[PDB]
């Protein structure tokens, strides 16, 4: 179901609008600006059904392991506790966040080889590109 070809080391090198989807997300400024200068490296692994997403930066180290279509609980690197569910949808990993009363969704696509991270938040729209490392 989910591509091999999302599994490996992913590293950032191109991120476009995320520090409106951090405001979105009520990220303060001090953590917003050091969130736009990380760089993270994203290790994509998998164990039997187990998937696992670890994000790695000097800022921040976040990690998660689902089932795909299993609700799981997650502490995200802003310290959001959300319900959390990947789902696979037309090849893409797509992780839908929900807390109080809002939710926020990241769209993982392989685009040319490539690793196309968009975080949506109503109107507000990320572009996270990775190349595979
Ligand atoms: C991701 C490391 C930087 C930490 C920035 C801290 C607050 C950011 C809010 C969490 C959003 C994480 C979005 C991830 C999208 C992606 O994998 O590229």
């Amino acid at each position: 179901g989910m591509s091999n070809k999302f599994l490996g080391t992913w590293k950032l090198v191109s991120s476009e609008n995320f520090d409106d989807y951090m405001k979105a997300l009520g990220v303060g400024l001090a953590t917003r600006k050091l969130g736009n200068l990380a760089k993270p490296t994203v290790i994509i692994s998998k164990k039997g059904d187990i998937i696992t997403i670890r994000t790695e930066s000097t800022f921040k180290n976040t990690e998660i392991s689902f089932k795909l279509g299993q609700e799981f609980e997650e502490t995200t690197a802003d310290n959001r506790k959300t319900k959390s569910i990947v789902t696979l949808q037309r090849g893409s990993l797509n992780q839908v966040q929900r807390w109080d009363g809002k939710e926020t969704t990241i769209k993982r696509k392989l685009v040319n080889g490539k690793m196309v991270a968009e975080c949506k938040m109503k109107g507000v729209v990320c572009t996270r590109i990775y190349e595979k490392v």
